[PDB]
């Protein structure tokens, strides 16, 4: 069976067969669509099939399907599974794996870059200090003095579920949130709970509005440890506006390197619970969501006040006007300091190209419209008009519970 | 599989039990989400009728009553004997309000119970249809103080006798493709405009020509009729700050009146059922004016504002968009024509979702359609999980009549 998606701006119709390789489930049924729901030990049993399936794809990717090298590999993984109960990926398979997990990530608008990933193999890592060292090299390699390069660092895979590697931070760089006694929040409200744990673990909090959090690192199932990223490795950008000179006086900055650190990377049925990855920012991530979500820094009011907008009625669109200026300011500051960033028009246009290409060359491209459409000016971007099919392919990046919820304290 | 939805801005969690009544299919499976796809006999009729009457009598608290059973009895006899049946007026009104109640794509549903239903099931000709339509237009428009309405033409019988309004909305502007390849007027209506022209209409060929009504009774060939201009309330678009704005020469109409949908009630099909409410500002100011395939006025606006159009990262498109939308809202408000902004409408919808969860055990909602086409994440609906499913009575899409009509 073959499925059509139409783009309603251009009439371009595309044909999807790739969804026929979907194994995992969407969370939807014939009777209910869950397309907008945020989140809808493994033994020998399921393991060889999952391995075989990955290796067939891998050997196909390299035009060696059914080759002796292919057959021997299946044989050896099989024997390793029955004997040791798990198996090790070769370097080539890991790189390919990490690349496909990105390629298959339906909520990522940046996928046109998928094949250029820099994969850092941290599977020889044994301790949290070793983790801190790997992560430092990742931040420095990816930051690259403002000319950002995609990277991922892969820590040892899960074994029995009791020896997990985890990065307890949700991103490698993020600001502290602090709940004040009067009920207000200082810094980023999104990181209040994580901040508290850091504080409890012994972190001395400067208690400002932009304090870079310490790394909280767990190796081998052991209690996690704190480390401070060398500030010289943390590239930040002060926010100003090309016309509003009072904008700088708001005191805003952001970090240049977005580095998701809490997802799980599954390759050939193997689980990499610590696999921090990084690319670079689309401007709206910062200017719309980080700055203007009511539950984040929420600057709309103060920006609007300074613009002397009519704030007495929503239908003045004061909120929308401030939002544009803040996003102009974010992109301008980044470009000025020569730090990599992409605006939402450029990114979404690239995405449509990537997506058409992927349909032609691959048979499709799983895409989550809810997440792909940008959080401002949605319909003036070409993705708004693009029908998408969403489905789950492996290799993949999955959510996992926050470790402070499941971890067993050595104490 | 009683389901939770969470608002991520507020942490309000709501339990959905209403979805366990869903009947029709979504288009999705366990293996594929199709949430962003635009369009994903006697034996059949009685269960359909039963399911509807059961809800009706439940709604007025005479579930299981003699009057309930008697009605079921009666309708059943009438199907057996006549192969269809007729809705009581009360059932028709309930059915229409509920079809709007169930429309998972409509953000305006807080208003659902206030619908004015005009029963046109005694209509027999296109002239009669024109008369009904003008009365609807005039009633709904109400000199700018708009009022919700639907007008319901006779139901399908054998599919060879359908009533249809061929227009997609009662009131829309014409589209003409030019000698130089461009388009004057509304490009979305280029083809309908052709059918009107190749049906007799004399196009003024301007940028904002109100299209004629093309109306079809009892399966006959449809007929043209001009809406009395004095019943078409239009708004000249000016900006409260940019005096040059009015020289753009933009106007829009006050009455949004979708006319190409199919209303199903208790298994009966009403293939002509035009309904109207009033505009959320973005519909005109974002989609109608700025979509690339519609009036596409972004460059000309940004130019008059002297914006840096050299690079997309100046957000000139975005800047222009805010201003256009301020001008739409301002114009309608100045001329006292009902209009709602996207902030105010989405806040209402959240409140309505609240009400429905509490009073009905859920509210079907299609996030893809409910989040406005500008400033999505600064409206509360962006942060709101929604469960989408199909309840009946419903409004359904249907093919365009020209593909179907046997002349
Ligand atoms: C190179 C520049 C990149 C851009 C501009 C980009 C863009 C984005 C954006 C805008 C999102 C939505 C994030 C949000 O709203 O919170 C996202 C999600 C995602 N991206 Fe990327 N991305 C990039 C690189 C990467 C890389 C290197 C990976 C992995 C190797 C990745 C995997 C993902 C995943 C798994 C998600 C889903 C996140 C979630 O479910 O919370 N992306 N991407
Ligand atoms: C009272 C003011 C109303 C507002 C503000 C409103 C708002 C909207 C909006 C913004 C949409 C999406 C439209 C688009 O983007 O093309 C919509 C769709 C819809 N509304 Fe309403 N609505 C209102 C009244 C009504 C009424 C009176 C009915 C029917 C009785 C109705 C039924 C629908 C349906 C079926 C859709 C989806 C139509 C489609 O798929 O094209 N609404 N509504
Ligand atoms: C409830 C809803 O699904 C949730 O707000 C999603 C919507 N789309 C998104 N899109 C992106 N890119 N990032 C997000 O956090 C979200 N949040
Ligand atoms: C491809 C996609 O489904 C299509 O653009 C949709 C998206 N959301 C929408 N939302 C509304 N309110 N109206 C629309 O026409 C659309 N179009
Ligand atoms: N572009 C990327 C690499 S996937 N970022 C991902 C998440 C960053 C988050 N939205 C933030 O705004 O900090
Ligand atoms: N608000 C309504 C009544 S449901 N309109 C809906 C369809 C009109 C279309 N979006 C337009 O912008 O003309
Ligand atoms: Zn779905």
């Amino acid at each position: 069976r073959f499925l059509k998606v139409k783009n309603w701006e251009t009439d371009v119709v595309l044909t999807d067969t790739l969804h026929l390789k979907s194994t995992l489930e969407t969370g939807c049924t014939e009777h209910i669509c869950m397309g907008s729901i945020m989140l809808p030990v493994r033994t020998k049993d399921q393991l060889f099939p999952l391995a075989k399936e990955f290796l067939d794809q891998y050997y196909s990717s390299i035009k060696r399907f059914g080759s002796k090298a292919h057959m021997d590999r299946l044989e050896e993984v099989n024997k390793e599974i029955e004997s040791t109960s798990t198996y090790q990926l070769k370097d080539t398979e890991l790189i390919y794996g990490a690349k496909h997990a990105w390629r298959n990530a339906s909520r990522c608008v940046g996928r046109i870059q998928w094949s250029k990933l820099q994969v850092f193999d941290a599977r020889d890592c044994t301790t949290a200090h070793g983790m801190f060292n790997y992560i430092c090299n990742h931040v420095k390699y990816a930051t690259n003095k403002g000319n950002l390069r995609s990277a991922i660092t892969i820590f040892p895979q899960r074994t029995d579920g009791k020896h997990d590697f985890r990065v307890w931070n949700s991103q490698l760089i993020r600001y502290a949130g602090y709940k004040q006694p009067d009920g207000s929040t200082l810094g980023d409200p999104a990181n209040v709970q994580f901040t508290e744990i850091c504080i409890q673990q012994g972190w001395k909090a400067p208690r400002g509005r932009f304090d870079v959090l310490p790394l909280l690192l767990q190796a081998n199932g052991n209690d996690p440890e704190l480390f401070q990223i060398p500030p010289e490795l943390v590239l930040e950008v002060p926010i100003r506006h090309p016309k509003f000179d009072w904008f700088k006086d708001l005191g805003l900055k952001w970090y240049g390197l977005p580095a998701v650190s809490n997802m799980l990377l599954e390759i050939g049925g193997l689980e990499f619970s610590a696999c921090p990855f990084s690319g670079w920012y689309m401007g709206t991530e910062i200017g719309v969501r980080d700055y203007c979500d009511n539950s984040r820094y929420n600057i709309l009011e103060e920006v609007a006040k300074k613009m002397d907008l009519d704030m007495r009625k929503t239908s003045s669109l004061w909120k929308d006007q401030a939002l544009v200026e803040i996003n102009i300011a974010v992109l301008y500051s980044f470009q000025s300091d020569k730090v990599t960033i992409v605006d939402h028009h450029s990114a979404t246009e690239s995405f449509i190209k990537h997506m058409e290409n992927e349909y032609r060359c691959r048979g499709g491209c799983p895409a989550d419209w809810v997440w792909i459409v940008p959080p401002m000016s949605g319909s003036i971007t070409p993705v708004f008009h693009q029908e998408m099919l969403n489905y789950r392919l492996t290799p993949s990046f999955e959510y996992q519970p926050d470790p402070w919820n499941t971890h067993v304290w050595k104490g």
